[PDB]
């Protein structure tokens, strides 16, 4: 899995510091995005690569390899159009049917992840990357964890720098991360998509979002969001873990609705 540094060329300017690059492979170059590291975070990057190395699915960013040089580097295949949230921000003309296509692709990628017993733990519109306007891939496995064969959740030790606004109550309250908690994040991700990349819980601190959810409150329907997609978000935001759907159920619902609407 070890790549040759002389064969890698990075553009100066950064697109957690990611740069564009070109890496000569065989007879041709391949365009790449490289995660570059800046003395225990070494292991974290290699853990991330170890996860990516075990995943093979159309809707997941493929790792090319690792490069020990200079800084430690994680080389990935380039998705030109970039993050979903910023793309939809700058392309308000994108049609709901196209957003359904995209979020459904994310659900297939997440279904695969659930079947593989990996938890992403950072599912958000910022970590969905567009290869084309009709092709999305899940990125950023820096927080991901492989589940044990005998357990359906990962238990964190303490509360680090966490994207609180994408996290289910059980994550915040018990540090328990399952595929079901990824479903909650997927709900927030859907909200983001149909709001054309608006931030969720705008202006609210994490503590206030947690209190809002604890009162049985949820985010509103985005302007022009298909009712069936809003209803799916609310299902993703089921408080009780056991009654919240897994990704198979979520993917099925999205697929049937996508196929029926196109
Ligand atoms: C780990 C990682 C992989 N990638 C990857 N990123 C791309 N394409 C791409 C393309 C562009 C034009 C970008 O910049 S941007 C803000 O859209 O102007 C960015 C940030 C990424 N391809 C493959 C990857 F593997 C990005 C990241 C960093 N993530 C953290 C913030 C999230 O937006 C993306």
């Amino acid at each position: 899995v070890y790549l040759d540094r002389k064969l890698l060329t990075l553009e100066d300017k950064e697109l957690g510091t990611v740069k564009k690059g070109y890496y000569q492979m065989k007879k041709v170059v391949k365009t790449v995005a490289v995660k570059i590291l800046k003395p225990a975070l070494k292991d974290e990057l290699l853990a991330e690569a170890n996860v990516m190395q075990q995943l093979d699915n159309p809707y997941i960013v493929r790792m090319i390899g690792i490069c020990e040089a200079e800084s430690w580097m994680l080389v990935m295949e380039m998705a030109e159009l970039g993050p979903l949230n910023k793309y939809l921000q700058q392309n308000r003309h994108v049609k709901d049917k196209n957003i359904i296509e995209l979020v459904h692709q994310v659900s297939m990628g997440m279904k695969y992840l659930e079947e593989s017993n990996f938890v992403h733990r950072d599912l958000a519109a910022r970590n969905v990357l567009l290869v084309t306007q009709h092709y999305a891939k899940i990125s950023d496995f820096g927080l991901s964890k492989a589940l044990r064969a005998d357990e359906n959740y990962y238990k964190a030790q303490t509360h680090g720098k966490w994207p609180v606004k994408w996290y289910a109550p059980e994550c915040i309250n018990y540090y328990k991360f399952s595929s079901k908690s990824d479903v909650w994040s997927f709900g927030v991700l859907m909200w983001e998509a149909f709001s054309y990349g608006q931030k969720p819980y705008r202006g609210m601190k994490g503590s206030e979002v947690t209190a809002m959810l604890e009162k049985g409150e949820r985010m509103g329907c985005p302007a022009g969001c298909p009712r069936e997609m809003y209803d799916l978000m609310n299902l993703c935001w089921t408080y009780d873990v056991e009654n919240r759907p897994g990704f198979a159920a979520v993917e099925l619902r999205l697929r049937n609705y996508y196929y029926d609407v196109v």
